[PDB]
């Protein structure tokens, strides 16, 4: 009934190139088991969708990576956020909501866009420039850590955390054993800045700490908070804005659109997320048996979602594989969906648009101009390296 595959979504030739075997995920049924890793698989957008708004069958407190809680010790305490169920997720979340919330954003969006426009100005002085390094990871670094509140020193240990984190989802494989076992110094850098003292005055930091006043979390739950920041806040956001440029970069039609109309820049990041989906995969496990797609799946077995694929089903978008600057991209899974939905999409969109509007507004050409070469990731999807040359407007 279910159909058994070899394919390794976890392989090196797997993210070298995901969309033929995506393709093939798909298209063997609604739901597949990947005799690899004996975990079952979602990858059409039905599925994928059904599955991340069904909780209480489809949990996250026995882990949204391979490894399954009930059996395994998490390499880290577990998140009060990502790896929680209802009940125990709902105030954690109501905290992170309010910090991050529409009304935050007014507070920070100023300094994003200037730092985004000084970004794109500075570039275009080079020229040639490194996409990634110089753009897509110079730019986040050069306003997040400051709107956490973090100290100077130590940040460099920022992206190899996350890095950590997201690989830390995957299967143990090479590079999930690799990560964990260079994690020491990370782990305790990043241990040390979630106490209170060491959050600057009105930053996301603090401000989680200032809750513990209201009956939502209590002191001792603030760290393990600004925990979640410092994981999911930086690495997602490099690799969101990565694939925004990779986008404008390889579809100069697109480039020419937004220049015409720079107010097309949140829809043509948003569009960025669902065309390249920086968060390719996660799982959950289920609590029950129950019926998926047609077919039977037993309780305590875990379910890996495949969101990149689900964002380009053909079941669910018309021309999925063409990047579109003004498609209606409402329903994507990009950030996910349901009660776990990216509780940081404001801040990843503002980002994502005051960038793109600097690019729109600055910039006539962006092509590329070396080799481009590609990051690794068991969770991650983008690129190690992207040469551009910059024309100014
Ligand atoms: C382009 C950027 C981003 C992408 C693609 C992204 C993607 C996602 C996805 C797919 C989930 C769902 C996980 C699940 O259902 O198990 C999620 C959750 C989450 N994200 Fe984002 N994210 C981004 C940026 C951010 C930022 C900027 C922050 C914080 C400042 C953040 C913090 C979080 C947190 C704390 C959760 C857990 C929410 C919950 O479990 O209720 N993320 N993200
Ligand atoms: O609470 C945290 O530490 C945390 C929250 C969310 C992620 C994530 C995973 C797949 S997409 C976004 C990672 C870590
Ligand atoms: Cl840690």
């Amino acid at each position: 009934t279910i159909p058994h595959l070899a394919i390794d979504p976890f392989s090196l030739d797997f993210f070298d190139d995901p969309y033929p075997d995506q393709q093939t995920l798909r298209d063997a049924g609604p739901v597949v088991y990947l005799d690899k890793w004996n975990v079952y698989g979602v990858a059409r957008y039905a599925e994928v969708h059904a599955v991340l708004n069904d909780p209480t069958t489809f949990c996250s407190s026995r882990g949204v990576g391979l490894s399954d809680f009930k059996k395994e010790k998490p390499w880290r305490p577990p998140s009060l956020i990502l790896e929680a169920d209802p009940p125990a997720h709902t105030r954690p979340r109501a905290v992170l909501s309010k910090v991050l919330s529409p009304a935050t954003m007014k507070t920070i969006r100023d300094g994003f866009a200037a730092a985004a426009d000084a970004k794109v100005d500075e570039l275009l002085q080079r020229g040639c420039i490194d996409a990634i390094a110089d753009l897509a990871e110079a730019y986040p670094l050069s306003v997040f850590p400051d709107a956490m509140g973090l100290k100077q020193e130590g940040r460099e240990h920022l992206l190899p955390y996350a890095g950590l984190v997201f690989n830390a989802f995957g299967p143990p494989n090479e590079l999930r054993q690799t990560a964990i076992e260079r994690s020491a110094p990370h782990q305790a850098y990043v241990n040390e800045q979630c106490q209170r003292p060491n959050l600057a005055p009105g930053g996301f930091g603090a401000c989680i700490h200032a809750f513990t006043d209201t009956g939502e979390i209590t002191p001792d739950e603030a760290p393990l908070l600004v925990r979640s920041l410092l994981s999911a806040g930086l690495d997602t956001t490099v690799n969101g804005i990565g694939a925004a440029v990779y986008c404008l970069a390889r579809f100069p039609g697109e480039l020419q659109r937004l220049r015409s109309d720079p107010t097309l820049a949140r829809n043509a990041f948003e569009e960025a997320v669902r065309f390249e989906s920086p968060v390719q995969t996660f799982f959950r496990t289920t609590t029950r048996e129950v019926e998926l797609g047609g077919a039977v799946i037993g309780e305590g077995e875990k379910v890996l979602m495949f969101l990149g694929s689900a964002n380009r089903d053909p079941r669910r978008w018309s021309d999925p594989d063409l990047y579109d600057i003004t498609r209606k991209t409402s329903g994507h899974v990009g950030f996910g969906s349901g009660v776990h939905m990216c509780v940081g999409q404001l801040v990843a969109r503002l980002e994502g648009e005051v960038m793109l509007s600097a690019l729109a507004r600055k910039v006539a050409a962006i092509d590329i101009d070396g080799p481009v070469k590609r990051r690794f990731n068991n969770t991650l999807r983008g690129l190690e390296s992207l040469p551009v040359k910059l024309t100014p407007a």
